[PDB]
C-alpha cells in the first residue's frame, strides 16, 4: 500500500486556546502533533469529525484509512469509529459535502496508541473521494473508566494499493 495525497482538511472543531492543536496537525506526517477536538469552554461534544480530499490518481480507488493516537500519553483514544467515502464530483470541496451517506466502514479501536488501520470496501467511489473520519465514543482515563467526550488525532491517511 501507498499512502495517497491529502488536501482540503475540516474538522468538526479544534482545539487552539488550552494548546495549539488545529486540524492541519493531523495531516503534517509528524507522529509528534495531532489535532485536537475543542475542549475549552464552550466545548464540542461527541461525535467529533476530520474529512478531507484524498486524490488517488485516475484509475485508482483507495484501500483503507489509517489512524494514529497522539503519542506522548494515554487520554481517552478513539474507541467506536466510522468511515464515510463521496465521490469529489459530488460537490465542490469538503465544505460543502453536505450529505456523507452510510458508513462504509466501522470499527473499534483497542485500547493503545499503536496505529490503526480500517480496511475500506472495494466497492466505494473509485478516483478522487472525499472521506471523513468520525470518532462516536471513547477508551476512559483508563481501560476500565468512563469513556471521556474530546478526542486527538496524531496521523490520518489513505493508503492505495501500489
Ligand atoms: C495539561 C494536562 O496534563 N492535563 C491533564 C489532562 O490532560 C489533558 O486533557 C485535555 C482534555 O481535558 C486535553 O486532552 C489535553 O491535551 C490533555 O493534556 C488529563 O485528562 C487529566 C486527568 O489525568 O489531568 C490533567 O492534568
Ligand atoms: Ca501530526
Amino acid at each position: 500500500t501507498k499512502d495517497v495525497e491529502a488536501s482540503d482538511y475540516a474538522a468538526s472543531s479544534q482545539e487552539t486556546t488550552g494548546e495549539h492543536a488545529p486540524v492541519g496537525n493531523a495531516f503534517d506526517k509528524n507522529a509528534n502533533t495531532f489535532w485536537h477536538s475543542k475542549y475549552s469552554n464552550p466545548s464540542a461534544n461527541l461525535p467529533h469529525w476530520l474529512a478531507f480530499k484524498a486524490s488517488p490518481g485516475e484509475g485508482n480507488k483507495i484501500a483503507a484509512i489509517t489512524h494514529l493516537y497522539r503519542q506522548d500519553k494515554l487520554n481517552g483514544p478513539a474507541k467506536n469509529v466510522a468511515v464515510y467515502v463521496v465521490a469529489a464530483s459530488d460537490a465542490n470541496s469538503v465544505a460543502d459535502v453536505t450529505n456523507w451517506g452510510e458508513p462504509v466502514a466501522t470499527a473499534e479501536f483497542p485500547y493503545t496508541k499503536e496505529l490503526q488501520t480500517i480496511a475500506l470496501p472495494n466497492t466505494i467511489p473509485s478516483g478522487d473521494v472525499y472521506v471523513k473520519f468520525q470518532i462516536n465514543d471513547a477508551w476512559g482515563l483508563t481501560e476500565t473508566s468512563a469513556g471521556v467526550t474530546w478526542a486527538a488525532v496524531a496521523e490520518l491517511a489513505a493508503t492505495a494499493k501500489a
